[PDB]
């Protein structure tokens, strides 16, 4: 009877389609409930201490005081945001000085993550290394099919209509590659096209300033939908839409963010799905 931890769905998931019956995952944060200030509660501590790996987001994600404590100096702690970076896997994304840890909705950034992943468990388990590694094989193809998919998708998105308008800035990844153009990757002015009252976190006051900096640029870019998404407070984005002079709606179906709907898997084409359709493109089969 083996433990392993995840410290949420978006890794959980992808673990366990490595490991399969192996070994039982465990996942601390699930649910309604914002990551970014997740705060131990009684039995976490006993979750690490039984656990033989813990795997982390890294990029601030796990930031509370709570897991800090617990987290930073654990040899158990395989800090997937980290080891992506020690690699230059990906260019880290950055806001007012504070990483962006949001890189599970660029399913190529997350792909090179869960080759972390399946390394870190073979490293682990060599008793495994062979099982484990078939799986980590057949999620990872999948995961290219998977991004292959959004960008097909995606890229039927009409340009005057790529502006991604979100609750939190939790979509600046998935924005760069997915709605972004090469020349605008290279200049940064890709940047341009996402917005969120809030900021990378959910835990800062949204002023009239950030409301008014979100209306303005549905002005200007002629947005006609702005996504709410699951578990964060909607009161700023109703005040925008009804701040309108000029059609402006509520998208159908909310986005997952930061966490997950049934799996991380189903989440990431839900995501892809709604934003293709409410931005105008075209779903590929
Ligand atoms: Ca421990
Ligand atoms: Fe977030
Ligand atoms: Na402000
Ligand atoms: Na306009």
């Amino acid at each position: 009877s083996i433990y392993v931890l995840s410290m949420n769905r978006m890794i959980c998931d992808c673990v366990s389609r490595i490991t399969g019956d192996r070994v039982k995952n465990i996942v601390l944060i699930d649910g309604a409930i914002d990551p970014h200030s997740y705060e131990m509660v009684k039995g976490d501590e006993d979750r690490m201490a039984m656990s033989q790996l813990i795997f982390c987001n890294g990029l601030g994600l796990e930031h509370s005081a709570s897991l800090r404590k617990h987290l930073e100096g654990n040899p158990k702690v395989v800090d997937l945001g980290q080891r992506l970076l020690n690699k230059n896997c990906f260019d880290l994304l950055s806001e007012e000085g504070f990483p962006d840890p949001h890189i599970w909705t660029d399913m190529r950034v997350w792909g090179a993550a869960v080759k972390e992943m399946a390394a870190a468990l073979i490293q682990q388990f060599p008793q495994y290394e062979e099982d484990f590694q078939k799986n980590a094989d057949q999620i990872l193809s999948e995961m290219e099919e998977l991004d292959r998919w959004a960008a097909r998708s995606l890229s039927t998105i009409p340009e005057k209509n790529r502006y991604l308008v979100t609750g939190h800035n939790a979509f600046s990844y998935f924005t760069r590659r997915y709605l972004s153009s090469d020349a605008e990757r290279v200049s940064g002015e890709w940047r341009s096209r996402c917005i969120s009252p809030e900021g990378l976190s959910p835990e800062a006051q949204i002023s009239i300033r950030d409301i008014m900096r979100v209306v303005e640029y549905i002005s200007a870019n002629d947005v006609e939908v702005v996504f709410l998404e699951d578990t964060l407070n909607q009161d700023a984005l109703r005040k925008i839409v009804s701040c309108s002079k000029q059609k402006i709606r509520l998208a159908k179906s909310p986005l997952y963010s930061d966490n997950v709907c049934d799996n991380y898997f189903s989440t990431f084409q839900h995501n892809v799905r709604t934003i293709t359709e409410e931005l105008g493109g075209t779903v590929l089969e």
